[PDB]
């Protein structure tokens, strides 16, 4: 029942503004950690997303509260997540580390404050230059993703007379053969690690895994974290060493649909299955079936963000289109609302069927009572939110206009480093809420000169 | 039958280097208009994509070759595809015009020297700010995509004193209403040209409609222009006026398959259904039914460049990983080839399944004869290549080595603008072969300081 479904969606709005710790209302705006998202939206240029330092604050206690019952566990934050310096500054002065996956996310983790020992350096190509500035810089750990990589970390090991700390990736088969590009098999564990024993400039720390993203269910955690405890434990004795950690990643899902009573987690993945409780007691639960004092590395990136920033977007045109019966009797009409965001600034909900919800901030305390369909700017008929409230379509008041500002939640991982510049739109600008409630930009918007500089052209003035 | 089909794939790589207008050998290698695309990624750091100026200029010839029939048909580019400025410049030399989705798409057209009269610009959301520049560059049309942007062109064309020229877009229902946000419903069309007819500063030129992309039979073409002549001829009698033009639109598919008897394009519109004759046989004909003297505006993109570039990159790594059963004995091996680029450089190839044939560039005359699955670089386990010869699987010789370069073809359409810094892995280069066979790099490799120079931060030093 489309009522039903109009009834729930806005309990959930009232719970946003009465309920949630990261917003309330004022002037009828939608707040976000006491901050008018309405008149930001008119200090700077829409399309741009917020943060929140507060809520990735709250993330990351979560987190660590979870591993409570682990005292040497290390928390790397996944930088694919987001690395806009100042997101990244704000989870170094929240008391974590990093983990980086090339380079240059590397070396912008080393520029923003995170030492050496604060690094994880994981890939599946890691080219000589990019394992020659991992090595200079005494990373904590850069992972062994293949046989043919581990043969450039012993060459340039040797040359630069600099250890290099390794973790050895094991993708267990909980077809990881045909589906898995990533980590070695467990069958080559043993040979692997009495190979990099025998380095004179590679030093064994451990085994690595990663699961995945948005993991519904705590099972894969724990059969996957066992298989890699298990072989950890039988590598000590048949090689008689002490590993000094076990990495065990990433993939705490986020809630982004919050109804849990309405949804299925292995069938809808919006539903966030577990919590990083759950996680954590898998994991340790089989890490402590072998050793409690060893090291616990984890991984996480969308948990630490995902919740943490708002993606605002003005409503910049309207339009209503009809379908008509043979006779010219309205069959019915569609009431199309165009924000000046579409797929290019807010890649996933488009690639990967990636729900948000959507209110309008400006109208955060009025009923959403008109279903419409939601289109973003591109010139391109793909560029519509797919991912509605009931199959296409999404619910704002009635009396939404142009101008108004409409908000997506929980738009904080993996929304900005894949943004494009299809069709020279360009991409955003970042803001971020800091402690104390105040606002700076972090992160400028493309500027038309960003379009051309890298091209080099014949210029005609 | 994979022998079957790996006998196929072998049949279409000899005719790659013996029939394909595109490319030759030479020293083992693939050659791209006489260029070794072996020795140019020895030149330029992979992955990057080259052009061919050439190419492009075939590609415009079958366009306009077919609209023979039709003297007075204006062709633009539709710059979303790929506005990398050199190739601009290759398209603009070429003596076609320019479609723009953007404000910065129509600066950037004017700036590599198309002139005002010959751009058009499209789009949904189209701000006064956008408005205000396309007018005041005096735009050859600007389309009208809604009543609430008409009433921005009317307004602010009476506030520059210039008058701007429109086409109105008209969506045809050949369910538009709930599935095309763009245009106005056919309904609309005769109110709306009464009233720009109404307004001193605003021409009205005629109508407009785009019927999509990679469009695999002629049919949905005749039938929508057909809705759209017959209303332009309806309304010169009804409103006493002559139009100036009628716009087309584009969507003249590509090959991506090449083996039509094997392909149903309706079901894998990899199989282009249609050829650019095809198309204005369509329009043609439904034009000419009205009027022969009339224009007809086109808007092709992907044929313009789809054809006339590859992305080359480089076998950076590589692993065997194998299923075994529980008694130890082996199931199966994949063998896994890792380029230095992936779905970050390539986006369709994930994103909307797009297929592009696969070579070893390095071993272009050797046979392909092992089944490999190809990875991208991206700390992603599902950043690999998925659109393969049979099922995930590609064909590449069994003496593949890590230093080999892998060429996809037909990547020239809609890959530059489309690519992201995930992962802070660089966007690529681009290099162009000229007419006289000469290659210069158009584009540049996004730098470290590309990842960082849009953010706002603290330095440390
Ligand atoms: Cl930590
Ligand atoms: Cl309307
Ligand atoms: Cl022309
Ligand atoms: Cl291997
Ligand atoms: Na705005
Ligand atoms: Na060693
Ligand atoms: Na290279
Ligand atoms: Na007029």
């Amino acid at each position: 029942m489309t009522d039903s479904i109009m009834q729930n969606y806005n309990q959930l709005r009232e719970q946003v503004i009465n309920g949630d710790r990261r917003f309330q209302h004022k002037d009828g705006h939608l707040c976000f950690e006491g901050v008018d998202l309405d008149a930001l939206a008119r200090q700077y240029p829409t399309p741009f997303y917020v943060f929140s330092e507060p809520e990735i604050i709250r993330n990351i206690h979560e987190i660590q509260q979870a591993f409570a019952a682990h005292k040497n566990t290390k928390t790397f934050f996944a930088s694919k997540t987001c690395s806009v310096m100042g997101v990244l500054k704000a989870i170094r002065d929240a008391g974590i580390c990093a983990e980086a996956n090339s380079q240059y996310e590397v070396r912008k983790c080393l520029e923003i404050g995170f030492r050496g020992d604060q690094i994880v350096f994981n890939g599946v190509v890691k080219k000589p230059a990019d394992l020659e500035y991992a090595i200079a810089n005494d990373l904590y750990l850069i992972n062994v993703d293949s046989l043919y990589e581990l043969e450039h970390i012993d060459a340039i090991s040797r040359k630069l007379k600099k250890v290099a700390n390794v973790c050895v990736r094991v993708e267990p088969n909980v077809v990881t053969a045909f589906h898995a590009k990533s980590g070695l098999d467990l069958e080559q564990a043993e040979e692997t690690c009495r190979r990099i024993l025998a380095m004179p400039y590679v030093h064994l720390r451990g085994l690595h895994m990663h699961v995945g993203d948005q993991v519904p269910e705590s099972e894969p955690f724990a059969k996957a974290t066992k298989v890699l405890v298990d072989e950890s434990r039988r590598l000590e004795e048949v090689l008689g060493i002490k590993f000094d950690l076990i990495n065990v990643g990433g993939g705490i899902p986020v809630p982004y649909k919050y109804d849990d009573e309405n949804g299925d987690p292995l069938k809808d993945n919006m539903y966030a299955g577990i919590t990083a409780q759950d996680f954590a007691d898998a994991v340790i639960r089989e890490v402590h079936k072998w050793r409690t004092d060893v090291e616990i590395c984890i991984e996480p990136g969308r948990k630490v963000t995902g919740s943490a920033a708002v993606l605002l977007t003005e409503v910049s045109c309207e339009k209503r289109k009809t379908n008509y019966d043979l006779n010219g009797n309205v069959e019915c009409h569609v009431e199309w609302k165009f924000v000046d965001a579409g797929y290019s600034v807010l890649s996933d909900s488009q690639h990967f069927d990636w729900f948000f919800y959507v209110y309008n901030a400006s109208r955060m305390t009025a009923a959403h009572d008109a279903w419409i369909k939601l289109a973003g700017p591109l010139s391109d008929g793909g560029d519509y939110f797919h991912m509605g409230v009931k199959g296409e379509e999404f619910l704002l008041p009635k009396e939404t206009h142009v101008g108004d500002i409409v908000a997506f939640l929980d738009a904080g991982a993996y929304t900005i480093e894949s943004q494009t510049v299809y069709n020279n739109r360009p991409r955003t600008g970042v803001v971020m809420i800091d402690k104390n409630g105040d606002t700076r930009l972090i992160r400028r918007e493309d500027s038309y000169e960003d379009m051309v500089k890298y091209d080099i052209y014949l210029l005609a003035a």
